[PDB]
């Protein structure tokens, strides 16, 4: 074991060699000088967040205002047209003409459309008319459906008017209480089809107000058998009808009432809680004697908690029995004396018990009685309770017409992530003279208009700011409407164990790394108020392997019209951006004919960022086709560009010109360098250049500058950054490309700190380990790790074979000791939008736990002794200056024959966090302030038992 002085000398020598090699081959100062000398082809412009966030908020508000105007127009026309209807009972000669979707009966005709291919949709559409979807188990050609089709045939004119007034308009849909949906533009529908309009989240949120559902399940002996599996399926289907604004709990009684799970009070009824409740209700067994009084007392006591967050709206008890003999007048009289709580009752299964008390309990408490004798009746009967809850909303009048917006969800017609604006439609036939009032207390249906998240993203440009900043909008529930980490895939729950109809609800604290200041900012945004806050965060890298600490500023404002709150995340060194200023065509050409694909042998292989410069250029991500399209467009277009913004074009041409001088004047002079296998440069303008042509196909980086992990990692740091290659044959790069090293250039025009681009090289691994040797020493091992504990240097030539691997996966004994002595800190997180292989009980959605390691303390020297039992191994470690590299030595693994379980840093599937103790102290949220219930003029004189 050598002393500390010699090891410090070796570390200093090799770190100076590496820094000098990188500074010379990359040419950081040469590019800095190139950027510094011109100062005339461009200018420096501020990035003042306070007006940027407000401008983006105003744009989002205007978009939502257009959508709300269209919704109001559609609702008004639908009400007016349905008011003047005749209800004809025959359709023999008066045929109904409509285009039925999902097609390749007497009473109606069929339309054959043209179906031209059109953009903004991933399918073939027709603007000539509207398509109609009728669920499979609903017969088209009956009197109800034919009358509905006839009176809804008049909505196509308003669909066309809305589309003409705003071409950038997606689906417009009328969802009927009959069951059909008429949507525009007409498209063919997407095995068997189980789509039902009345089960959709937008229809459900528009059909009533939030609720406080409580489900009583009878688990006595008489429900054993098929009337128990039907009860379980019905409870699951009814839980499927709730949302994040509704609060639910499930209780079961057999001579004694108790909660079926760990909750013990109403919960937010989100994905995790609903999954827990479904799992709990799947585990109930039937035994005992029914006692309605105890179960109803439990249910009534559960709705008077008020110590927990609730909806403070519709309070309903949803009883699931077969048939009893007790009416329990005392419990109903005692608890809801004034009938402030509704009681819906369900009789499940095929049996011969008495249904009288069930119907009486439904009728005496503003409720409704339903019969579910088979599986086929489960879906319809578990969604009809929204008709009863909608009576106070229709009786409210025009005050109960407010455009609401759903959570982010995947469109049924394969359009991506969308939100839906919603407006209910009322039945007002005979309300001109105000005489019917009998069936006019139910809604006709729901208006819907879809807004894709790409439309919202188009209103928040990000190319005028560094790849680190971004925008994000937050729901008053804490979910993110817009975020870089949000993905177009359903969020996972638990672990998929087997023998996308849910909303994509991702919380703000789950999209990025949580912090004590993140919670404060999120709470300040949820209630709604402008503000700004600068602080120092620890940020995860684009690839989930690194964490680095950097300064950030969050500037947030509320959107006026809606309840979303929009915030901009902007780091330092990005308050100023380079804006190209040039109107001379000669320099534009001298820059443009640099990017010729057949002229890369001397200019290096060039990659273009597939940015949407304008509509004429269509991205392809091949970057060979796209580069040819780009330079053909540049060489074949006049600079007028009627609908093609040149600011991106100006920036990319200016950066191409800068890179041309960087490559020709400096890189070309030294064609070959010993310890270099590739030299690369990436810029914010949207290009990268790799000098070796043979390294062009080994450049496994995304062409877009803003999506490169190493770019942002180098921006955050102020020193050279190493990147460990991926492990276990993920292609080329382990031995044939080398270790990638990057460094970001800093520019001072008027003293402002600017980072327009990054440079870097790829050290040849063979020459680098050869310089390291000056090998196979069985006495001691000497390795180099990066910030993250990934292997970069080895000594035994077997570890060298497996490079770019986590240190703990091969030598956990010393990795755990390093973590213990606080030389590496680590943080874990949950990824909910991940797919994985299932397990014993294709790939499915799951929650995966991720771990990331980073430097703990600012100290640079460490030494100590590891006691692994019956041995004692001394170890030393020094962090290389002006980089993120550490050199550590210890005795060989053979000296002490101990090997504990290996420390894995990877995508570990899990199911955390536990929701039983998560609901004890829930996150802050704000609920809607509009509640419609207990209207005095409610009829409520009809249940499901009097008619049947
Ligand atoms: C909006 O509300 C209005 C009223 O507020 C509503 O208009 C009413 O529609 C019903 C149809 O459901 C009309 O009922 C008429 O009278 C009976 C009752 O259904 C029908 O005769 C048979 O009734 C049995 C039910 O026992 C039924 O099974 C059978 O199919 C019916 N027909 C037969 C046997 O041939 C009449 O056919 C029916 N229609 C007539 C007489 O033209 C009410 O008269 C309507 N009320 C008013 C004031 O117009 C309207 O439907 C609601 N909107 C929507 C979208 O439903
Ligand atoms: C529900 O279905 C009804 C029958 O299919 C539709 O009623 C028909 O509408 C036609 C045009 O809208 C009418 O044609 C003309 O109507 C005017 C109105 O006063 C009159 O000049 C004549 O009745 C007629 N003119 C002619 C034949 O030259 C039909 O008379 C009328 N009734 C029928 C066919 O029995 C409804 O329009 C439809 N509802 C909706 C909302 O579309
Ligand atoms: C919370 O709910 C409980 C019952 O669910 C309410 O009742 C009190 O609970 C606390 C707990 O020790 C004690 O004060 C008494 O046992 C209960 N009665 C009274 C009169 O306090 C309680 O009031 C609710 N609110 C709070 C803040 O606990
Ligand atoms: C992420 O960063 C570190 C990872 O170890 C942890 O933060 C530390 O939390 C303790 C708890 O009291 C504090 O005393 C330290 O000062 C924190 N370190 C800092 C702020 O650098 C933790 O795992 C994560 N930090 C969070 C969740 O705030
Ligand atoms: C939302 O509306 C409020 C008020 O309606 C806007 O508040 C403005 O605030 C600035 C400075 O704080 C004032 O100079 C304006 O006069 C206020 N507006 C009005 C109408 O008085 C707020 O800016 C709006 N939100 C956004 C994002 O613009
Ligand atoms: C629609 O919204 C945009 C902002 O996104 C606004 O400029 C425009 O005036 C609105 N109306 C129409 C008809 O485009
Ligand atoms: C990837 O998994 C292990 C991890 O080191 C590796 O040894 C193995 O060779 C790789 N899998 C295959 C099929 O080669
Ligand atoms: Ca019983």
């Amino acid at each position: 074991f050598p002393s500390a002085v010699t090891i410090k000398s070796w570390v200093d020598k090799m770190q100076e060699d590496l820094v000098t090699l990188a500074k010379t081959a990359s040419g950081v100062n040469q590019l800095v000088d190139i950027y510094e000398k011109y100062q005339d082809l461009y200018t420096v412009e501020p990035n003042n967040a306070r007006q940027l966030v407000e401008i983006a908020a105003r744009d989002i508000e205007k978009l939502l205002s257009n959508r709300s105007k269209a919704l109001v127009r559609l609702a008004l026309e639908a009400e007016k047209v349905q008011a003047a209807h005749q209800w004809r009972e025959d359709f023999a000669s008066n045929e109904v003409v409509y285009y039925n979707a999902k097609d390749d009966e007497p009473g109606s005709q069929r339309i054959k459309p043209v179906f031209i291919e059109d953009a903004n949709f991933g399918r073939q559409i027709s603007y000539q008319h509207a398509a109609v979807h009728i669920p499979t188990d609903i017969y088209e050609g009956s009197t109800i459906v034919l009358n509905e089709l006839n009176w809804t045939s008049a909505l196509d004119e308003v669909f066309k008017k809305n589309r003409e007034e705003d071409p950038s308009l997606l689906w417009q849909v009328f969802g009927s209480a009959t069951g059909l949906a008429r949507y525009y533009p007409a498209s063919p529908w997407v095995k068997i089809d189980l789509y039902d309009v009345r089960r959709r989240p937008w229809y459900i949120q528009g059909a009533a107000s939030p609720k406080d559902m409580l489900i009583l399940v009878d688990v006595s002996g008489s429900v054993s058998g098929l009337t128990l599996k039907l009860i379980r399926t019905s409870v699951s289907e009814m839980l499927e009808t709730l949302s994040d604004d509704d609060f639910v709990n499930v209780a079961s009684f057999n001579s004694n009432a108790q909660d079926v799970s760990c909750f013990q009070h109403l919960v937010q009824a989100n994905v995790r809680n609903k999954k827990v409740l479904k799992d709990a209700v799947n585990n109930i067994t039937a035994k005992g004697i029914t006692d309605y009084k105890k179960g109803f007392s439990f249910a009534f006591e559960q709705l008077l908690n008020y110590n927990v967050s609730r909806a403070n709206c519709n309070k309903i008890i949803m009883l699931f029995t077969d048939g009893g003999e007790e009416r329990a007048q005392e419990i109903f009289n005692k608890y809801n004396k004034d009938k402030k709580v509704r009681v819906f009752t369900f009789s499940v299964g095929q049996h011969n018990y008495d249904r009288g008390p069930i119907q009486w309990m439904a009728c005496e408490n503003k409720g409704y009685y339903y019969e579910i004798p088979s599986i086929g009746a489960i879906r319809i009967n578990t969604q009809e309770y929204l008709d009863v809850l909608g009576r106070p909303m229709v009786l409210a009048g025009d005050k109960a017409k407010q455009v609401q917006w759903t959570n982010v969800y995947l469109d049924a017609l394969e359009l991506g992530l969308v939100i839906t604006g919603t407006l209910p439609v009322f039945n007002i036939t005979g309300q001109f003279e105000n005489k019917t009032n009998l069936k006019n207390q139910l809604i006709l249906g729901v208006m819907g208009v879809d807004v894709s998240l790409e439309d919202i993203k188009r209103l928040t440009p990000r190319f005028t700011l560094c790849p680190n900043g971004y925008y994000f909008a937050i729901d008053p529930n804490g979910y993110v409407l817009l975020h870089p980490n949000l993905q177009p895939k359903p969020i996972g729950v638990g672990i998929p164990t087997i023998n996308s109809q849910e909303p994509v609800t991702l919380d703000f604290l789950d999209a990025e790394l949580e912090n004590d200041i993140k919670v404060e900012i999120r709470n300040k945004m949820i209630d709604g108020e402008s503000g700004e806050k600068t602080f120092r965060t620890l940020v995860k890298s684009q690839d989930e392997r690194y964490i680095d600490k950097g300064n950030r500023t969050y500037t947030w404002t509320p959107v006026n019209g809606t309840d979303y709150s929009l915030a901009l995340v902007l780091p330092t060194y990005s308050f100023y951006y380079i804006k190209a200023k040039l109107e001379e065509t000669i320099t534009q050409a001298r820059y443009s004919e640099t990017l010729k694909p057949d002229n890369f042998e001397e200019s290096g292989y060039t990659f273009i960022a597939p940015r949407d410069y304008c509509n004429d250029l269509k991205i392809s991500d091949n970057n060979t086709e796209f580069l040819l399209n780009f330079n053909e467009f540049i060489d074949r277009k006049t600079p007028n560009n009627p609908s093609c913004n040149a600011d991106l074009i100006n920036r990319v041409l200016l950066d191409a010109g800068f890179t041309n001088e960087l490559v020709q004047n400096y890189w070309s002079k030294q064609k070959n360098i010993k310890g270099v296998k590739a030299r690369f440069v990436v810029t914010d303008g949207g290009i990268t250049r790799v000098y070796p042509k043979e390294a062009g196909e080994n450049w496994q980086e995304n062409p877009e500058t803003y999506e490169d992990s190493f770019y942002k990692r180098s921006l955050d740091n102020d020193n050279y950054v190493f990147t460990a290659p991926y492990f276990n044959k993920s292609g080329p790069g382990a031995y044939e490309s080398g270790i990638m090293v990057s460094k970001a250039v800093e520019i001072y025009i008027q003293g402002k700190l600017l980072k327009p681009a990054v440079v870097g090289i790829k050290i040849d691994v063979n020459s680098w380990i050869e310089n390291f040797t000056k090998r196979n020493s069985d006495v001691m091992d000497c390795v180099i790790l990066d910030d993250g504990g990934f292997l970069l240097m080895a000594n035994h030539d077997d570890y060298t074979n497996q490079i770019g691997r986590f240190f703990g996966e091969i030598d956990p004994s010393l990795m755990r000791h390093l973590v213990n002595i606080s030389v590496y800190a680590f943080n874990k997180s949950y990824d909910y939008q991940s797919v994985c292989e299932p397990g014993a009980a294709s790939k499915q959605s799951c929650i995966t736990e991720q771990t990331q390691y980073f430097f703990d303390n600012d100290s640079k020297s460490f030494s100590g002794v590891l006691d692994c039992g019956n041995c004692s191994r001394i170890f030393h470690g020094e962090k290389l200056m002006n980089t993120n590299l550490i050199f550590i030595m210890v005795e060989s693994k053979g000296t002490c024959p101990c090997d504990t379980r290996l420390l894995i840093q990877a995508e570990q599937t899990s199911d955390g966090p536990n929701p039983c103790d998560m609901v004890k102290q829930p996150r802050y949220r704000k609920g809607p302030d509009v509640c419609f219930d207990n209207n005095v003029l409610e009829d409520y004189t009809d249940c499901g038992g009097v008619s049947g």
